[PDB]
């Protein structure tokens, strides 16, 4: 069934609970009610896996090119690391790519259905291979420092936080079908 056929099959059995003329049972106005509430239902969550998809789609973007830009960031680091002696250099490289793998996955990871929150757009020149710490020494909001802590307890408990449904769009569906 699509989504017209249900919102058609709904908006046609409250329109026969609201035809007085017919008497019908106390049993089928029940059921005309269950009936009713699987369609409501039903119609909720398909505009609500509408809802998301609009989302990803609008973010893609813009989420896409921050995760390749901190990618480039921690592979350039894995390198002049690779290479790099001095145990303060390598204290402040080991230090830069644990921010850039971090943002690898903030980009990843932070939730579909909230709006995304540009790691690297405050940067000056966004539109050296040490003009990689402007990126990486930039200020990070505090979903990336929850994405911080949340990114131990595996790759599973990461998508927990990637496919949250907020309640703000619950409420936003939830309103638009039930007027």
């Amino acid at each position: 069934e699509s989504l017209g056929a249900i919102k058609k099959r709904a908006r046609a059995i409250e329109r026969l609970l609201a035809r007085d003329n017919l008497k019908l049972p106390a049993n089928k106005q029940k059921e005309l009610e269950r009936e009713l509430k699987a369609h409501k239902e039903r119609i909720k969550d398909i505009e609500f896996k509408r809802e998301r998809s609009k989302m990803i789609s609008k973010y893609h973007m813009v989420r896409f090119f921050e995760r390749r830009k901190a990618l480039r960031f921690a592979q350039q680091l894995e390198r002049r690391l690779s290479k790099a002696t001095d145990p303060v250099e390598i204290a402040q490289l080991k230090a830069d790519l644990h921010i850039a793998q971090v943002d690898i996955d903030y980009t990843k990871y932070f939730p579909f259905m909230e709006p995304y929150v540009s790691l690297y757009a405050q940067v000056r020149g966004n539109k050296d291979k040490g003009a990689a710490a402007r990126y990486l020494h930039a200020p990070r909001p505090p979903m990336w420092y929850e994405i911080e802590k949340i990114r131990e307890e595996g790759v599973t408990a990461l998508e927990k936080l990637q496919n949250r449904a907020p309640e703000k769009v619950i409420k936003k569906v939830d309103a638009k079908v039930e007027k």
